[PDB]
This record gives structure tokens, C-alpha cells and sequence, in this order.
């Protein structure tokens, strides 16, 4: 069995990534540019438990980054409703470009080796108007040299060498969200008790014009990944908590870059651009039952001849076959 | 760039080696089983140049064995002809299946990694009729414990373990080997274990035999796959069927003969194979000679089934971004 995702059909990854910048349009009225129609895919990962324990292994340490996996999981970030089915974490090249590679990776099952999706943030914000961007970021800035410093963020996003590129920030993820016009949802590590995490809408288009199912990451020490939905049937359904607990109580999960009166609206904007529907959870007060907001996630759409994780379920049974 | 070739795309590999088992036909008469259309297949390599030759080199250290080229190369027996199109070596496991490895790449692009041609083999030496051959296995043995002797050789072909992880195959098994693939194998060694040769699929008439040979190399116990290079014309496309040795022409040895057939050798390399008469320079340069070559097939693999056009691809979108 192949060691990574990508081993298991490098030809059609390559073709994959081939088609990605020719689905970007490039508007000329000062519109951002986006993709056409490939922002609409979302992967799914198969099922690994109908093997044995060494099985489960191997295909573990190719595939799942179990580091991350656990981290937020053993802070009750990931994974903690009961009526909601499993997310798991893929490896993600800790390049400095990881905030595309997990990007990429949930909607295309391929990286962002060719640098389609860093040079496509790179180019908006280097050769367009920026001034309701960088109006949103001093505002978040506030929340918690203006020039000198946007000039940075901009720097940033290049593919030059400062790892091997620049990491990258919240800003960031914002113009990448209205790139895809698709919400981006950060789940990261951080207990109140003793910034990256959180919603990215992408409030540059109407919502009617966006997909409305979120990108989920994770994001922890520094680094990204997808996580992707585990295909199960059933009864589980597929959604994203949109709050956190905290303690007895609960805390919504940050809103990036909002406007004053986006923030008032704040509910409304969210049953705009996402799939909001409500979960009962256990209280932790005496309470025992709560309800609480969580977007509806994708159902895999990645067709086979552009699924590496298709071919690598093909691989995995054929080795297996062989016991 | 992939590290080998089945990197270049698993996926296809694996069904490419699916395919195999289920071409084989089995006969119950007692004639040999063979493969009913997969030995009529023919992998080429893709011309390396082109490139700049740190690129030339990525791709040369990933598909090329490059000693064996140069040692097959030096010895004068590969490659000496600058009438014929060049050949060249891809890296092969040498697990002890090298054999059927560079065999199964020659027709596929794939090795024999789950053991299809080993099986085959083996289940024609311990499964049915070898009557004939343990005959002229004795006949070419005598040129220079009889049955204990046979009886080791159908054993060595076994996927048992031996120090590589099968045991090492001999002259017999290429022929035995040939005739499953009804299909010639010529083998380019430094004799010309005397393995290296022709052998032709003698249990078949050459009516049912695909006419165009699969060629190796071999040295140091190492088998590996000689292809042709794709575009490289105006040289001709064929293998040369004598050697220089010492100011003469000496032809290469056909193995297993029987005595009659061997009184008549020209006429059953002319059944068998595609045999043309082309001249090449003398010793003297005032002089021309007429000899025998056997034409070599052209890259039929089909893309669905072919690795190397895979790796091409990959190759010609890594030279873009560069
Ligand atoms: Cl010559
Ligand atoms: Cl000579």
C-alpha cells in the first residue's frame, strides 16, 4: 500500500491540478476572480474499520494525521456530538503553503503543489483593489503603521522563500474564501479557564452566487489539514458545530472580518451563506439537553476520474483480497 | 518525479497485473496453457532527450539499469550494431522472479509482482506434460543424477523461499517459459549458465505464435527488459541474430534443439521469427557483409494499459514547469 495519498495515481493528480487554473475567471471590472465550477466538489473518505487492527494501521499512518486528529479531539473540538458523523484529519505538507494543500485537498483530494491557489491569493491582492479588505482587517486588528503593515500581509502571500514559503494568516483565509466563494470553517486548537480558528464567509458575494457548504480545516501548532467527512450510512448526519463548549456553557465560534452591522446581523448572515440547523446536545449543567447551531456538510461529489481517493480504496482492497 | 515506474500511477498497475490471470487459457486435453491475447503486447521507451540532462539524469536514475547498459554496452553485444534502432535496460527487482519481472515489463510495464507468469510456469512443470522437455533439457545438458536433476529445476520454479526471496531460474524455464507465451525470447548475456540466446515456443507451430521476439539482457544473475527507443528511425527496427566475435560473424545460440531440427535451423528461425537480411560495415572498411536480424514489434500497449505513458505525461508536465 502506498505510503501517501498521492502515490496511489500520480497521473491523475497531475490532471486534476491541471484543470484547476483554467476554471479561474478573471473578471475585468474590478470583481475579484474565482473558480467556475470546481469549488463545488467535496471529498469523502472511506471506511477503514472493515479491515484488521494492522490494516487500520498502515492505512493510518498513510493517510490520517493522527497528532492533530487527537489534539483536538482530546480538547473536545473535534468529534464531541454524538449525533453528528466523524471528521478525520489527512496529512498536509507542513510547506508554508499548507493553508492551500488542506484547501485543495478537501475539495480535489490533491495538494497545491503547482502553486495554483497561493499565486491566485497572491494575485488579487497585489493587483486589485484592496481597500474593503484591509477596512475589515483594521476593524478585526481593533477587536483584539496600517501601510507598513498591509504591505507584509500582501508580501506574505508571494511564493518567495522567506520552510519554504511565507505561512500564511486570518486575512488570508478571507480573500480565499471570496476566491471559491465558499464559507471556510477553521476548527483549531486553543481552555478559558487558564485567532486562526473560526467562520470565513465569503461576504464579497451575494449568497446567493456561493456554495453553501463549508471547507472545514484544522489547525494546530502552526500547520493545516483537511477534515473530511467519514462516509457512513447511517444514521449520523453530516454537520459542523458552530459553537464550542465551554465549561457549563457555550461560545460561538469567531466571525472573521465582520462589518459593524454584519456583526448585529450576525445570526441571519450565517443562515444566509451556510446550511444552519439545530443539534440537541448533553448539558453540562443540570440542564441535559441544549440546542445549538451546526452547518450541513457536503455529500462526497468528486467524481471517480478525478478522486485519488477513489483509486486508493481500489488499492486497498486489492491487497487485502490477498488474505 | 516517481522514484520507479509503477509509481508513476499504482493504480493502473494493479489492474494492468489483474488482466493476466484471467488470459490465460487452461486446456484439459493436456496441451500447455498459454495466454490467449496479452503476449501479443510490446512496451517502447519514450526518448529521454529533448531534455537538459539534469532533468535527462532524474529520468535516467528512475527507469534506467545503467550498469548493465554500459556493461552489456562495453562487452559488445548490445547495442553494437549502428544499422539497428538502440535498446535500452529498465530497472528490474532482483528478488529471484527477474526472470518473469522483466518479461511481464517487456509486454506490460508492469513486473510479475503477484506472481502470474511464476505461477504459470510452475504449474506446467508440476501440473502437466514434460515429456519433451525433460528431453531436450538432457539432449543440451549431454553437448558439453538425471532425474534428481529435473526434479529440482520443477522445484526451483516454485514460489517457495531459497539468498533472495525465490529461488533463481535457468535456460529450461525461459524455454518453458516461451511456450506459455507462445512468443520468442532472445536473451543478450556476455556467452550468447549459458542463458543468453534464442528460444523459440517449439510445442506450438509458428502459425499460432506472435512473430515478433521479447528481448533481455543479462548479467550477474540479473535479468532486466531491452526496449526499443520510440522515435529514433532512420535505423532499422530489428535485432541483429549474429554477433562480431573475433573478425567473424558467429551466430547466436538456439537453445533445446532436437538433432533434425537443428540440421534445419535457418529454415525454423524464419518460421518463428521476421527474420530480414541487412548489411552492416566490415572489418575491412572496403567491404559490406549480409546478415540475419529479426524484426522488432512497435509499442502497442495501449494508454489505459501502460505505465510508461503515464510517466511520460508526468515527465512533459514537469518539463513545462521548468
Ligand atoms: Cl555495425
Ligand atoms: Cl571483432
Amino acid at each position: 500500500l502506498p505510503q501517501a495519498l498521492y502515490l496511489s495515481n500520480m497521473r491523475k493528480a497531475v490532471k486534476i491540478r491541471e484543470r484547476t487554473p483554467e476554471d479561474i475567471f478573471k473578471p475585468t471590472n474590478g470583481i475579484i476572480h474565482h473558480f467556475k465550477t470546481m469549488h463545488r466538489y467535496t471529498l469523502e473518505m472511506f471506511r477503514t474499520c472493515q479491515f484488521c487492527p494492522q490494516f487500520r494501521e498502515i492505512i493510518h499512518k498513510a493517510l490520517i494525521d493522527r497528532n492533530i486528529q487527537a489534539t483536538l479531539e482530546s480538547q473536545k473540538k473535534l468529534n464531541w456530538c454524538r449525533e453528528v458523523r466523524k471528521l478525520v484529519a489527512l496529512k498536509t505538507n507542513g510547506d508554508g503553503n499548507c493553508l492551500m494543500h488542506a484547501t485543495s485537498q478537501y475539495m480535489w483530494s490533491v495538494q497545491d503543489t503547482d502553486l495554483v491557489l497561493r499565486k491566485a491569493l497572491f494575485s488579487t491582492l497585489k493587483e486589485t483593489d484592496t481597500r474593503n479588505f484591509k477596512f475589515r482587517w483594521q476593524l478585526e486588528s481593533l477587536k483584539s503603521n496600517w501601510n507598513d503593515e498591509w504591505d507584509n500581509l500582501i508580501k506574505m502571500a508571494s511564493t518567495d522563500t522567506p520552510l519554504q514559503y511565507n505561512s500564511l494568516e486570518e486575512i488570508h483565509i478571507f480573500v480565499l474564501c471570496n476566491i471559491l466563494r465558499r464559507p471556510i470553517i477553521v476548527i483549531s486548537d486553543k481552555l478559558r479557564s487558564l485567532k486562526v480558528g473560526g467562520i470565513y464567509l465569503p461576504l464579497h458575494w451575494p449568497a446567493q452566487e456561493c456554495y453553501r457548504y463549508p471547507i472545514v480545516l484544522g489547525y494546530d501548532s502552526h500547520h493545516f489539514v483537511p477534515l473530511v467527512t467519514l462516509k457512513d450510512s447511517g444514521p449520523e448526519i453530516r454537520a459542523v458545530p458552530l459553537v464550542n463548549r465551554d465549561r457549563g456553557r457555550f461560545e460561538d465560534l469567531k466571525v472573521h472580518f465582520l462589518t459593524d452591522p454584519e456583526n448585529e446581523m450576525k445570526e441571519k448572515l450565517l443562515k444566509e451563506y451556510l446550511m444552519v440547523i439545530e443539534i440537541p446536545v448533553q448539558g453540562w449543567d443540570h440542564g441535559t439537553t441544549h440546542l445549538i447551531n451546526a452547518a450541513k456538510l457536503d455529500e462526497a461529489n468528486l467524481p471517480k476520474e478525478i478522486n485519488l481517493v477513489d483509486d486508493y480504496f481500489e488499492l486497498v482492497q486489492h491487497e487485502y483480497k490477498k488474505w
